[PDB]
């Protein structure tokens, strides 16, 4: 059963309830498990910037705690930039339902960022619900058009092969990265609850536990 | 005088002339130098995939051959994913003129990817011209709104600091990466002409020269 994470940062935390409700409708339909890992817009909660969003997503995805991360920010760009800087994280950006569908078919990565402020007005939750339906409608990497499945899959494969070279490994990153930065990223009660229960990488769990 | 690179891959090479003409109008206005580094849609020319786009952009940006890279593909997502996997490359994705403006103010990275197929129909060159005007209208990183300049700049700074850790360095990447892959990326006559003339990193120039 595919595991999905939702991660909101500071600027858009007050919209988390809406984004979650929209996402949950789509994940429920597919039978996926949804984990609300980031900010919920609750007073006094543990804070996250879009850069910390990338770090959290990298920890979750590389350890297989989740299979897919949904994130974003005001424009979605910042979160997208940060997630893609990490090993094992391929994060698209989508602004309409067709974009979300094409992302799933052409790129078939393990994360997507969406704008939650720019263009986000009346009826925004209708668009979100539709975007999430289209994101999960069909098996990922299936190609658009169906006839271009081979080269699209090939290039997606090569990107991953290149990322193996261009990124440092996760354990190195965690040991080098600023320690307050990392502690703050993983300090949230929900991360603390969900991650250790779902982490499939014993080495990383042990390092983060203290 | 800011140096801009345009890099098109295979799928969108036939649109290069249009994209270049639109870009050149905006760069001319600002007094920037524009270099058409990728595919031009000319028969028998040296080929590039969106992944090779990332490699080329990383070489150009890290050596200071150019200061800014404009790229894209059918949706712009693939190129965005690849460019962001490299050290020293921060590539946004923008679909309308306001997106391009916000990118420049909020993120202030050194690359932008645009869709050249999805949504690209009648009057697409009007939209492109406007997007490029808005991209270069104001000093980058100036903040939107002006009042949020401090935290937006701070997060942009932190992303770069994190990228120092999460990415391998360029020289390592070039020595490790598949050699046919790298040779094919840099085999184009225009790269061969422009890069060595503009490269400010003696070490990289020497490695690529053979």
């Amino acid at each position: 059963a595919m595991k999905i994470a939702l991660i909101n940062e500071n600027s858009q935390a007050s919209k988390n309830h809406i984004i979650y409700d929209s996402l949950k409708e789509a994940t429920d339909k597919k039978g996926y498990q949804l984990f609300n890992y980031g900010m919920r817009g609750e007073e006094g909660e543990s804070q996250l910037t879009y850069v910390q969003n990338g770090l959290m997503a990298a920890i979750l995805l590389n350890t297989k705690a989740v299979d897919f991360v949904v994130t974003g920010c005001g424009t979605g760009v910042g979160a997208m930039l940060a997630l893609n800087s990490f090993p094992g994280v391929v994060c698209g950006l989508a602004v309409d339902p067709t974009d979300a569908y094409l992302y799933s078919q052409i790129n078939g990565g393990n994360a997507l960022s969406i704008p939650y402020a720019k263009g986000f007005g009346w009826g925004a939750e209708l668009t979100l619900k539709l975007m999430f339906e289209r994101l999960f409608a069909e098996e990922m990497g299936g190609g658009y058009p169906r006839e271009r499945v081979i080269p699209e899959q090939r290039n997606a494969r090569i990107l991953n092969e290149v990322k193996q070279i261009t990124h440092n490994d996760l354990m190195t990153i965690l040991k080098i990265i600023d320690q307050d930065f990392l502690k703050d990223t993983i300090s949230g009660k929900y991360f603390q609850e969900y991650f250790f229960e779902n982490c499939q990488d014993d080495e990383v769990a042990a390092y983060l536990k203290e």
